[PDB]
């Protein structure tokens, strides 16, 4: 009936009808003819007005005071700015809008059912490479919170016209190191071989083991990056072992209790943020099963499917499947024990499956990707497998963006 | 321009431009992807420039374009439309469209094996009771004792004011799910409503959980007749783990043919409503989600139970760890009793291949990424890692409305 996308959902039968991509005014990478869907990376004061325009409006609605004068007053505020300077600042509480925003906005983020409580840390006021360092310092003291996870943010310097972006060139604030061996492998992670070899390039002593922490390489505007190491007790990590299988322990498997982006553009009302890192915790198959088992990650998959005794000849053993739980179920129990903040992808997927519900009644719709938010194990078994999803670019957004060499 | 798409395990790049030859829409637009939706939202020589472009495709297919064999055939499909409004398929070339369109499916994984398919030609048709007959020789030939084999079985065109042929039954087998007003359903919920279909046109219904269905069959603008299948032909294959002993008391089993009659085939313009086409399972369709999944036979916990795992908590991966056993059980048993069957690392594993050869015969391979990824163990197999571009190319199989 409706003009609008029908949803549904094909473990329950019930249906819906996405409203809010109306609101999407960002085309995505699909057309009528091919479908990009799977595809990880696709790719003026005119044009600024109408975006702050609209965010303003955004914000006025969310506090229930549009069309109201306090709401006609900012608007003319902002026209204002943009005609002399160039751009407009944002207020404190609009940036906490934002922030919140560009997070319910996020189509992968399966945890969105919490993107009420996120603690926005302002530090636009931030001038420095040293001053970077020390607010990034603050902010995983205060998500850590002694496994007792806490999501937030931290918010630098806008991007101004014609000057240097506060940048971070870690993509995550937690990173083991990539070290590229003389035989050809890579010892530690090899998704960040470039990276660490960056810090070395630009003053980093390297160790080598599998699980060294990477130093930040915190760019102030138009400086060279300035190198700065993490205080070993700001970063939590967990070593990985398995609740009855006790030769998993001697595997010397840890992780950081910490995901903590930092290369991601945070975009609102037109404004530009570069840098803008935050943190939430981990479902417990992003550690499990990619991190550890990718093929082209640390690849322990047929290290621990041989302590097992298993079958690694045949895949119709599924020798890799029973290995692949039991690192998962490994990650769950250790971080349990640390007594870490963990969800597993089931509790996850349930969860989504709420704030799907909630958000249909609260905007008429939730975008959503689907290939992200169903786990890399066992999807049939989630609830979302089975949920229908419409997935549309809305801003504010987190958007990815070059690596700034 | 034109689609880039990259493997995340391998570091290699493609480029889609087979792409450019989609005439079909899929359901995206710019400002939204519906790529996660299972169905769509539902003159005369647009038929000719199907029919054209078919023909062309079956002639250069064979290395015989722009020769005369391909000129007259033109010319004979150009005449047979402008004159009667439709026209008729050579044999050899419903084969090829036929396989074209087993080429093109995004949503299969088994398309390694494209190549290898059987055609009945079965447009000779013209009765239910006929319909029957070239039925139960389809299932003899593809089950072939447990060697299973690739078929498809073509019964006549639609045609323009006559109903359709159709066969109702969703696959030539299905297990019998009867709702119980307890509000539970015994058997496969999946097939309640085909199920009572049968009931009222008179079948005796049965009450086990594995009650094989009767075939509801549709000559045009009759009502649907009544087929029984002989029993030695539903071939069966029982359940049992290779290590758990209290496995095969489950009860549980699973018919051998995957056979699907309610799609239809399309080829130059041509439409086929009943065009039923078998292969061989790939165990995570038994294992995963005719087992597991919560609206079909949903044996999750019992295993579970059995295998005194802790229900209670899902961060124990109960779920996770019985799914895994059952799929174990489905390819021991089919592997013990020479039924065709392959696992979803395999199968996957072969489609990679199978993305590589179509990359260099046609500069392209249409994939559902959600489709061809296995339902467990998603990054566990290389599909997960490689980007996949999805376009509807014809010859086609498509969706189309039950007959009520
Ligand atoms: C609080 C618990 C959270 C959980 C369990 C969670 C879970 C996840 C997971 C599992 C992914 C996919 C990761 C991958 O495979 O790469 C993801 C992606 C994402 N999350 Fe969340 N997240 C949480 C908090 C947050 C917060 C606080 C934010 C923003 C302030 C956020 C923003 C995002 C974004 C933008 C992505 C997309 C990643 C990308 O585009 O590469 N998440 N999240
Ligand atoms: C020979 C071994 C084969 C294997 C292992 C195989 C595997 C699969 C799998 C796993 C799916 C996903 C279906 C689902 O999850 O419900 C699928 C779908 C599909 N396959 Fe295959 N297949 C085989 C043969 C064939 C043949 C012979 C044809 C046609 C002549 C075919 C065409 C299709 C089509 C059209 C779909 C989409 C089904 C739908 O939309 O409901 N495949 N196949
Ligand atoms: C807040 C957050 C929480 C959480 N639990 N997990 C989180 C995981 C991420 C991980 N996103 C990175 C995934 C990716 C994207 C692009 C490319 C490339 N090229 C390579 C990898 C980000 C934020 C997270
Ligand atoms: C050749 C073939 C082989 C094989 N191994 N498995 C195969 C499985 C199928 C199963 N497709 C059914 C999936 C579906 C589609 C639409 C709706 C609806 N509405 C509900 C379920 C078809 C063909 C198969
Ligand atoms: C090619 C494909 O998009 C890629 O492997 C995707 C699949 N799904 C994913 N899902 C999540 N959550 N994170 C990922 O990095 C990916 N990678
Ligand atoms: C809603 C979701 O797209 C739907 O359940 C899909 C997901 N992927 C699938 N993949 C396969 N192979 N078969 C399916 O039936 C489905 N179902
Ligand atoms: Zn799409």
């Amino acid at each position: 009936g409706p003009k609008f996308p029908r949803v549904k959902n094909w473990e329950l039968g019930s249906i819906t009808y996405d409203t809010l991509c109306a609101q999407s005014q960002q085309d995505g990478p699909c057309t009528p003819r091919r479908c990009l869907g799977s595809l990880v990376l696709p790719r003026p004061a005119e044009q600024l007005l109408s975006q702050a325009r609209d965010f303003i409006n955004q914000y006025y609605s969310s506090i229930k005071r549009s069309g109201s004068q306090a709401h006609e007053e900012r608007l003319q505020e902002v026209e204002a700015e943009v005609a002399s300077t160039g751009t407009y600042h944002l207020r404190e509480s609009e940036l906490v809008f934002g922030a919140k925003q560009a997070w319910r906005n996020a189509p992968r983020c399966v945890g969105r059912i919490q993107w009420g409580k996120l603690q926005v840390f302002d530090a636009r006021d931030c001038s420095s490479a040293q001053e970077m360092f020390t607010y990034i310092c603050n902010h995983i003291k205060y998500a850590t919170n002694r496994g007792n996870l806490r999501s937030a943010i931290t918010v630098f310097p806008q991007r101004a016209p014609g000057r240097g972006d506060f940048r971070i060139w870690n993509s995550q604030l937690v990173r083991y190191a990539g070290y590229r061996q003389q035989d050809g492998s890579v010892r530690g992670d090899p998704a960040n071989v470039e990276i660490t070899e960056l810090c070395i390039q630009h003053g980093w002593t390297p160790g080598n083991g599998r699980f060294d922490v990477l130093p930040l390489l915190l760019q102030a505007p138009d400086e060279a990056p300035e190198l700065f190491v993490l205080p070993p007790e700001l970063v939590l990590e967990v070593p990985l072992e398995h609740p009855t299988l006790e030769w998993f322990a001697a595997l010397g498997l840890r992780w950081y209790a910490l995901p903590a982006v930092s290369n991601m553009l945070l975009e609102i009302g037109g404004l530009e943020f570069s840098a803008a890192p935050f943190s939430g915790w981990y479902m417990s198959t992003e550690i499990g099963t990619r991190n550890l088992c990718d093929p082209h990650r640390y690849n322990i998959l047929e290290d621990v499917a041989v302590c097992m005794d298993l079958d690694t000849r045949t895949t119709s053993s599924l020798w890799k499947d029973k290995a692949a739980v039991e690192i998962n179920l490994a990650v769950l129990h250790s971080f349990q024990l640390a007594k870490v903040t963990i969800v597993d992808h089931h509790a996850a997927t349930v969860s989504f499956m709420k704030h799907l519900d909630n958000e249909q009644k609260a905007r008429g719709g939730c975008p959503a990707d689907w290939a992200w938010i169903v786990p890399p194990i066992s999807g049939s078994l989630t609830p979302v497998f089975h949920q229908e999803m419409v997935n549309y670019i809305l801003s504010p957004a987190f958007r990815y963006q070059p690596d700034p060499w």
